[PDB]
């Protein structure tokens, strides 16, 4: 026991202003890049749930023509982070294949609605889990359900989704990364900025930053188990449907 007592004698470290400084940077790069009032919902005749793992074309036109822009925000959020934009083209690619399924998976979280229990993709189409899952996500859609669901409770702010995603994309987990050391140190900056903001937050819920920081396992499992997905889509789907800057940012593995 002695979890209150335990709990009040932790040190809440508020932002120093070094991190406050990303924590803003980070925070307008990610609001400037990401747009539920007039948002129109899927048809309900798109993707309703022989072959126990087909792809619904129509449903998957529907996704990948909307995918494109979507990809472009994680990229154009990537670029107003000082860190990122100073790295090499070759670490940017690499940077952006390990996380752009995270944060677009991220980004639809967190517009999840528990009233029509939906997700809002590129913050307009609203779909619903059977939908993305025929579309061609399969499981990867029972997850970001999953997560969108579980995230509610966190009310998490424009910071808080930001760093995350500064998180997500500076990451020496993928290979052929040049800088590993000016990412590295870039990914402990945004941590360190990213728990202190979270002391100052306040949340009313127990355990909330490493709560959070298993949010990230989720995200990652949906960005791996959608590399499988992907090449299932590649198997199943016309390639006349694949546009170009999805297939450069999922392909290669
Ligand atoms: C079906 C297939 C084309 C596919 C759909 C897919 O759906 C999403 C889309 Cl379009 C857009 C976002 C992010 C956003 O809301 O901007 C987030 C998500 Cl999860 C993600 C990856 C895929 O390979």
């Amino acid at each position: 026991h002695m979890e209150e007592m335990i709990r009040s004698l932790q040190q809440r470290p508020e932002p120093t202003p070094e991190e406050w400084d990303l924590i803003h940077i980070a925070t307008e790069a990610h609001r400037s890049t990401n747009a539920k009032q007039r948002r129109k919902f899927l048809p309900d005749d798109i993707g309703q749930s022989p072959d126990g793992d087909k792809v619904d074309l129509e449903a998957f036109s529907e996704f990948t023509k909307i995918i494109t822009p979507a990809i472009t925000r994680v990229v154009d959020f990537a670029k107003k982070l000082p860190m990122f934009s100073e790295l090499p083209c070759e670490d940017q690619i690499i940077l952006l294949k390990g996380c752009c399924m995270e944060i677009m998976s991220l980004r639809a979280a967190v517009r999840y609605d528990p009233e029509s229990d939906t997700l809002t993709l590129s913050g307009e189409m609203a779909v619903k889990r059977e939908q993305l899952k025929n579309g061609g996500l399969g499981v990867v859609s029972d997850a970001i359900f999953e997560l969108g669901k579980s995230l509610s409770a966190f009310n998490l702010d424009d910071t808080e989704v930001a760093l995350l995603q500064a998180v997500l994309l500076m990451s020496t987990d993928r290979s052929g990364l040049l800088c590993v050391d000016k990412i590295e140190k870039s990914q402990e900056a945004y941590l360190l900025a990213f728990e202190h903001y979270v002391n100052h937050r306040k949340h009313n819920i127990p355990h909330f930053w490493p709560k959070l920081l298993m949010k990230v396992t989720d995200l990652r499992m949906i960005g791996a188990c959608h590399a499988s997905r992907f090449l299932h889509m590649k198997v199943e789907c016309p390639t006349e449907l694949f546009p170009p800057l999805f297939l450069e940012v999922f392909e290669d593995q």
